[PDB]
RNA sequence: GGGCGGGCCCGCCC
RNA sequence: GGGCGGGCCCGCCC
């Protein structure tokens, strides 16, 4: 498995990284692609989903798949996956039940995994039984102390390391095929600030940095980075950061 | 050194007295140095066998309950309080398990069967340990037999004492009187109970059409008046499937 | 001791 | 789509 990890300045940006990454690998093969994706929420994985289709839909059929997609769907689209000789399957850390994929050449991953041992868990679904696959980890800068935790705990290292900043150009073609409206960017956001608040102590992440930074993707999907999340007094203290610094970074206070 | 025995009573709810009564003796004869773990099939019935166990016993022994969606802090405390005491009835799902290595209990339990047949043997792997003698008293209904046989067949295990139990007028009246539960709360219970035990007919090869008019029959009889049956919308009836059916004129009354 | 919310997943049934 | 049971991680209040 030739694993490697691209490293962004912002969380967002490792949505623009994956995106070109795709389509270079897409060129390259002629469309003879298959892939797994890994999320870390439901929500982020069907914002993902819509991304992907909207620039991929012509080249590859974009499978969801999460624990919030029923049974029936489920048992389909593992079915249709396994005899897809091309596709990108989009999905969260759902279980290996029958997740035994063959012919798949890399497995991306869009931030960190839940916890640790996850990792192993994913890139497992390629270079099997003989052939040859790639895994990429898309991480932002704050998230880096997770790959020093690979190491000390589950002693994994990864050899390739790279910097990743996206052009003017990406940016406006992957935000111009979003279609989401803000109440849903802040739902899916939301999530995300919540996946990554749980992984904190485990990854031992600097809060005072890594949730703003994550709370920053709003901004950065409505095109307005100094915008931030509009959410009532009521609901920030339900998050339990109404009286912190953090959360004056990270939301706008509308009780009125 | 696991004394197994199994009690049969008519109706499902009369393993409810038959286990009052069983622990109110081993009370007596104890003089209240009674420890035991008492397994139940779904939470909302846990909880009301908690409610009939305090009216009865709260004054003798400490009453735990314990399931799936009790928090982590609140688990974490009364696992540690109930390996501390001597005396008392841990009312619980199958749950964990996570560390739930109980001392010195002297019965297991089992109000129904298991869900799973392999969890019959986890149960009572809680009583008779490092040494000391421990017993188990199955509590089940003439149309749970089934799963005895395949108790045998399947996991090769014999249990010695049998024993035939009809409730005198007298308990069914200190019980049911202890009730406080509305007849809305009862029909939540019940209901919980016809859907773990749907769940597992196949598995003990039950008998569809006698098993679930029987639990659902529990609903008359706890509120004392055995031919009343579960009121229902027509629009509930059919998210459960059981529309056309004449086990659903069996157990419900419509109310469309 | 009591109360409440959030992220991910698993098993079984209709 | 719904139901029953369970696992892991996180936050808040008294």
């Amino acid at each position: 498995i030739d694993q490697s990890v691209v490293i962004s300045e912002k969380f967002a940006n490792s949505i623009f990284a994956a995106v070109e990454h795709i389509k270079k690998q897409i060129k390259e093969r002629d469309s003879n692609y298959k892939a797994i994706i890994f999320a870390p929420t439901v929500k982020f994985t069907s914002f993902l989903c819509s991304i992907l289709k909207n620039e991929f839909k012509k080249d590859l059929p974009i499978l969801e798949f999460h624990g919030k997609i029923t049974q029936n769907k489920r048992t389909s689209l593992v079915k249709r996956f396994k005899k897809d000789e091309s596709g990108i399957l989009v999905c969260t850390d759902v279980g290996a039940r029958g997740m035994d994929f063959p012919n798949v050449h890399e497995v991306l991953q869009i931030g960190v995994p839940s916890e640790l041992a996850n990792y192993i868990h994913r890139i497992g679904r390629t270079a099997r039984s003989g052939k040859e696959g790639s895994s990429v980890l898309f991480i932002c800068k704050d998230e880096l102390p997770f790959v020093r935790e690979l190491e000390d705990a589950k002693n994994i290292v990864i050899a390739k390391q790279e910097k990743y900043e996206p052009s003017e150009e990406i940016k406006s073609e992957v935000l111009e095929a979003v279609t989401e409206e803000p109440e849903d960017i802040s739902d899916i956001v939301i999530s995300l600030i919540s996946s990554y608040r749980s992984c904190i102590k485990e990854y031992r992440f600097s809060e005072r940095r890594i949730l703003p930074e994550i709370a920053s993707t709003y901004g950065v999907l409505l095109n307005d980075p100094q915008l931030k999340i509009p959410v009532s007094r009521r609901f920030l203290d339900k998050l339990g950061l109404s009286r912190s610094p953090i959360g004056k970074a990270m939301f706008e206070i509308r009780d009125y």
